[PDB]
């Protein structure tokens, strides 16, 4: 999984107010280069929408679950056959979960302590998570301590500051609301764009 | 059927270099509006492209065969799920066939020999091929003697002339290489264009 | 009580070398409109001051303790008949017995992780604290992730951009020095200049 | 030990590539002014280093460990003779350990939560970090709720901010890259312009 990262350097972090838009959406976001979609339980049904986007899987890519905030909820998400489990935070029971059923799984931090923590737990990649809030700066200052973890922020990525983040040292971007607001042309134009940007840098 | 055609006001006939390239053009098409889709035989495994687009349908496609030249094809588009069989010609074993198996089929025509031929078996829309050398005359012509026909064309339509078709009175129009040449998001842009010009008219 | 913060909009965080300092500061507070009044525990003999401003809520105060770092802390402020209990940070100590006692509680968060641990005991408003330090930006990037939590942000609040802490979506803010530095007269004056721009926003 | 900080108002954080790296650039340091001298983890046998140093605890160097994130690191921290044992986070298993050991200990924070959680371990001194992400701001709001407990900021800190960092009333600072990035004569410069600075203001 790491691996796939590394390669498609940017994940999609979808919300919609319907079963509907969401799969329209999960579209527009996939042509235009974004391989990685992260389904967030924020959409109603988020687990019918996981499931039903199962023809992708098949074309490239690789769809997950996101907002995941209960063993409840992520069961229904690994069941529904996600690729991946992302959390907004760290939890212990989730973590133990995902092992055992070898899932990768994502957990945020947003602090040294929370970071630490993760680490015990045998994660190293870790969502960065408000990255608005912390900043670039963030991921400049755990270089020091921490050589050895690596970073996907979410939040405030957008087309002035995509390649700072990557300057810094992360290992993927992850992108809302600057993407996937909009019709579904307007997205798919949208994607193109962060794509030939991250290239490019 | 005809229902759909009055409604949707355009028809999307796509040509690919491969299975991969044809379902990735499907999508492009589909998310700007075009609910219609023609799968050319002259795509390699046409046959297997039209199935495994049948995740479409669902989302409110209809999708169809198109380039159909002899009954064995038919029989493999029909059996295979389309929603319609379209041929370059006028063909009395094809039309048999798709009659009993109750398959919307649109013969071609070119003079109105090959047209009164056509309504003899019963036929009231027609695809009228190729457009741009008959152009928009022919169907102006047409309306006279034969004010219970309409026709759909293919080849020819662009953003500059698809207004002075729909004026003379056609159903819908077909667009090939116009549309659907180009990169899945150049496409999606270039269908937005058509159904917004068409609208407009 | 959540329907008082969502009426009157604002909070004043009090702060006072001194009980005479703090209840005449209390009165400049009130009158200018600011109806609920945290009564700091860094004010020395905290606990009298909210017994001996019991008057106020007879007048429609609603009087509260901030700062309150301990259970032994948060009885005494309970006893004196605190309207609400306010903490810098989460405590799961004295969030169970202020729920045995039925005495409204907001807690400390900074963390996404914090934010989930606090939800997880049942609370859906929060005390987001720095507030300088997290800015603006994190109320609007939690709004995704958790539509159903709302922030009273504290620190950092003043009359430049009061109006940028409501736009992004919070339930009320809470002021501090800001407001409450200076003469009982002058106190007076900047709360109503608060209230005013608030009502305005 | 607190004295000692209060004194001497800087840390180096030292990090290098190699065993010979280090400890030329402890010297660079020293000389300069700047007392107290931070051995990472993170170089290389950093255990050695800290005890091949101890020639300067006799010139009146205090030489501790940092980035120490195991009970295991620690031990040999102090058994190598540290001075005093830094943490990038808090850690109730090294704190314990210390505690008994009698090694001056200084966790790190970044929010209210993580410092009432230590202050109940009975840390008055807190290491905030990373320094440039929370910013001045972090202290003068943590001033309010808890006037006894200060703060050493790591990270962020340059010859034109240092001075707002004391303004805002830090105990020290700790300076890492802006110091010891270059070579051993420029390092041995750049610590001379920090302690005037710092002497300055």
């Amino acid at each position: 999984m790491e691996e796939l990262f590394k390669k498609h350097k940017i994940v999609a972090v979808l919300r919609a107010n319907s079963v509907e838009e969401a799969k329209k959406k999960a579209l527009a976001v996939f042509l235009g280069g974004v391989h990685l979609i992260e389904i967030t339980f924020t959409v109603p049904d988020a687990d019918t929408v996981i499931k039903e986007l199962s023809f992708l899987k098949e074309m490239g890519a690789i769809i997950g679950a996101g907002t995941v905030t209960s063993v409840e909820q992520c069961r229904k998400a690994v069941e529904s056959g996600a690729e991946f489990i992302v959390s907004p935070h760290l939890d212990e029971e989730i973590s133990q979960f995902c092992k055992e059923k070898g899932v990768f799984y994502m957990p945020g931090v947003m602090t040294p302590t929370e970071l630490v923590k993760a680490m015990k737990l045998g994660h190293t990649i870790l969502k960065l998570f408000p990255g608005e809030v912390v900043g670039p700066q963030f991921v400049k200052a755990m270089k020091g301590p921490f050589p050895n973890v690596k970073f996907v922020p979410t939040g405030g990525v957008n087309l002035d500051n995509v390649c700072e983040w990557f300057k810094a040292g992360v290992l993927a971007v992850g992108v809302g609301s600057a993407l996937v607001k909009g019709t579904p042309v307007e997205v798919a134009e949208k994607a193109k764009a962060f794509v030939e940007k991250i290239r490019g840098c």
